[PDB]
């Protein structure tokens, strides 16, 4: 969860740079995390934030909160978790910072949820959103020995993701849209940054770290088995793709699954998008 | 050149983070820049490097060096420019750091040129390469009001760039390959980072800065006029694309040209790739 996921998307020194240099957080702050899951964003920022800071996570997963609480019980950070639907929870407090990680992409109406987070922030406070941008993520793959187009059909994926959003409303590319939504909502000093993280599975590095990276990469689902060909094609067709596009997609995922292994050389840049602004004081 | 290009690809605070925190350069260093052009990389790093550092640029552009020299004559940085072909120039010195910016993508044999740069570096020295990754760059566009697939055909561009490389050897996506080449060459402590820069043309920001950003964006060629339709399609077909792909490409560039303007909301992340390592001491 931390030596894996976290380590795959952010360089801790870069996050520290964001906390001390860009955001310049010096005084302890009270932050609220929407859709905190097991407290991932807390395990990332709390260690870097000023001593005396308070972390508050919000989520509906009952068993989820149980793990989060047990996970933070051991840590020296003041943390609390509230059970409830983040889309309707009513907070009685105002926080210095409101954050969320890979949460807005699952909303059918991102703007509304953002409006809510904003309202829980005190004047002069900040809002930080860690959201992905699937399309730029997929385009950020390099596998020595294979042409990217062989195992990644950017065109099909580009149409696919655009379709899904057209339906349910979920946006896997919402990460680059946060700035726009934040603007329409009147947030000030808006700014977006890309996590500088780049994973490098070095075919010439022979150390446990290289092995550990491969393991992390696979536990994330990178280059997974596409499974039954028929089910795959059908499932995709039902999402707005044609039979040819879906087939090309299958063969692509199949190729990646068969091409990536511990001995390979892979360069991957998650391209996570970090957007933030200040609430007009 | 400085309040335009530079400001469009890197956040100065991020570059400072790379110099002081990641690379931890404390003692003054002697750096050599291959294909320095007018000294762009010098105008970026020299201000951040320890006082007493020396910058040396290499390029063949006679008039090019004239501007570079005149540009640095006024600055308080020790700089010199050597005229010659960077692919065959013979240096009589060893440097603390060898760097290059958007230079390796124009080589027909990147590995060889890298081997050369490495040989000009002293034991314990570093090699820094600032190279682009066109595919991830193109995928990092967001224009409010338009679907990305409408003005950017990732699929066609993905095939196009792969083809060009197949021919002349030039790699517009060499930025993610530097780690691999560096590894095969025996470089140690290899690491790659993405510039965290994200440009945001804010349709709700009404300040000279927003106007200045738009101007910079256009001076870079973003959303330029595709020109004569016939010439465009033919020129692309000659690069390995079909007539349909080329046409779809034309209409896409045309759409972007007609859609982007000063009043628009655009989010662009150049996604420049910064790869570096140390020369085994």
């Amino acid at each position: 969860y931390l030596k894996n996921t976290r380590d795959l998307y952010y360089n801790d020194d870069y996050v520290s740079f964001l906390v001390n240099t860009v955001w310049k957080i010096t005084k302890p702050v009270h932050i609220v995390d929407y859709g905190c899951g097991y407290g991932y964003l807390g395990l990332v920022l709390m260690p870097l934030l000023p001593e005396g800071s308070k972390y508050t996570g919000i989520d509906s997963g009952e068993t989820l909160l149980a793990e989060a609480r047990e996970l933070f019980r051991l840590l020296p950070y003041d943390s609390e978790f509230l059970e409830g639907d983040a889309t309707e929870i009513e907070l009685n407090d105002k926080y210095d910072i409101a954050i969320c990680h890979a949460f807005l992409l699952h909303m059918t109406t991102p703007e509304t949820m953002l409006q809510k987070m904003i309202h829980s922030v005190k004047k002069g406070g900040k809002i930080i959103c860690f959201e992905p941008h699937w399309i730029s993520n997929m385009a950020s793959y390099l596998l020595d020995g294979e042409k990217q187009s062989e195992f990644i059909q950017l065109g099909v994926l580009q149409k696919l993701f655009e379709s899904d959003t057209q339906r349910n409303g979920k946006d896997g590319n919402i990460g680059m849209k946060i700035p726009i939504y934040l603007s329409e909502l009147g947030v000030k000093n808006i700014e977006c940054r890309v996590s500088d993280k780049v994973n490098f599975l070095d075919s010439n590095m022979h150390h446990n770290d290289k092995n550990d990276l491969y393991q992390s990469l696979k536990e994330e689902g990178i280059a997974g088995d596409p499974g039954d060909k028929q089910q795959f094609v059908e499932r995709l067709i039902a999402r707005g793709l044609t039979y040819d596009n879906a087939l090309a997609q299958y063969e692509a995922e199949l190729r990646f699954f068969k091409a990536l292994h511990l001995h390979s050389s892979l360069v991957y840049a998650p391209n996570m998008k970090i957007t933030f602004g200040e609430i007009e004081c």
